[PDB]
């Protein structure tokens, strides 16, 4: 079949709420920005601007970038971190590693939303499921996970996708500080008072965060032994944890993690996926994690 066939296959299975539409196929990103149906709220938490965090509730446009949500530093003159495209090109250039996703897509009818981390800190997003509507499914991606944090969470009828991390290749940030961003932008999202934190934040502070205050949740993470901050060493009932990243596997290895929100018989399917990809010639699931929320 040609690569029109196969898209709008794939496009069904999709629209069906099936999650392996996305299983095995790679990592996939755009810088690409068009508007699409959907308004979400955005939040950024950033070291670089300490204070309240800064929250969007108007629709991503083509009409210009919000700083708050771009990165100078990405590529040779800066990149989005939050943008929204429709299907018919699912990854470009700017995925790194991608594969199939270069090749394939998902047609114009899909609707896509890149959360990367923040500078310093978290970018997160939340959807009210009741608002994805039939034949418009709705597919976030993280991107490239290289050390980064992401957070897929519900409450209620609320979905929540939460990116913390760094591009400044800070040392002990992301399992410390950025710990804390994603804890801002979710109280943010969530309108629950930023907790009294211990004085030292890390990723097991996530997962207790998680899960006394949402009802679900998945943390897609690196992890090290030498790095004891990035060790999740708890576990709550409600909080998955996939540890992309291990003792074994690094780069140039890399994980990823995505999420389909699909109207269908009358009803909001909300489903993530993350995985880790390895050297076996040819990159292979080494590990994988998949939620229903
Ligand atoms: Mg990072």
């Amino acid at each position: 079949m040609n690569v029109a066939e196969i898209s709008s296959i794939n496009f069904r299975r999709l629209n069906s709420g099936n999650i392996n539409v996305l299983k095995g196929r790679g990592v996939f990103s755009s810088r690409r920005l068009r508007e699409i149906y959907l308004r979400f709220d955005a939040a950024n938490a950033d070291e670089l601007r300490p204070g309240d965090v800064y929250v969007k509730k108007t629709k991503f446009d083509s009409m210009g970038y919000d700083s708050h949500f771009y990165n100078e530093g990405i590529g040779i003159n800066g990149a989005p971190t939050l943008n929204t495209y429709t299907g018919e090109y699912v990854a470009d250039s700017s995925s790194q590693g991608a594969t199939y996703w270069l090749k394939y897509n998902l047609t114009n009818e899909t609707s896509i939303i890149k959360v990367s981390n923040s500078a310093r800190g978290a970018n997160g997003i939340k959807i009210a499921l009741e608002e994805i509507e039939e034949n418009k499914p709705v597919v976030i991606t993280s991107g490239t996970l290289t050390g980064c944090t992401v957070v897929f969470a519900r409450k209620g009828e609320y979905f929540y996708a939460v990116h913390t991390g760094n591009s400044e290749s800070l040392i002990g940030f992301t399992s410390t500080s950025g710990v804390a961003k994603a804890i801002e932008v979710l109280s943010s999202l969530s309108e629950l008072e930023v907790p009294a934190l211990p004085d030292v934040i890390n990723n097991n502070t996530l997962v207790e965060y998680l899960s006394d205050n949402f009802d679900s949740a998945l943390i897609s993470y690196s992890s090290s032994s030498l790095k004891p901050n990035s060790m999740i060493n708890i576990s709550r009932e409600n909080v998955s944890t996939f540890s992309y990243y291990t003792d074994d596997i690094q780069l140039p290895s890399f994980g990823t993690s995505v999420t389909i929100l699909v109207r269908t018989n009358d009803n909001t399917v909300v489903r993530s996926l993350s995985e880790s990809y390895t050297m076996n010639s040819k990159m292979v699931v080494f590990n994988v994690l998949q939620k229903d929320f």
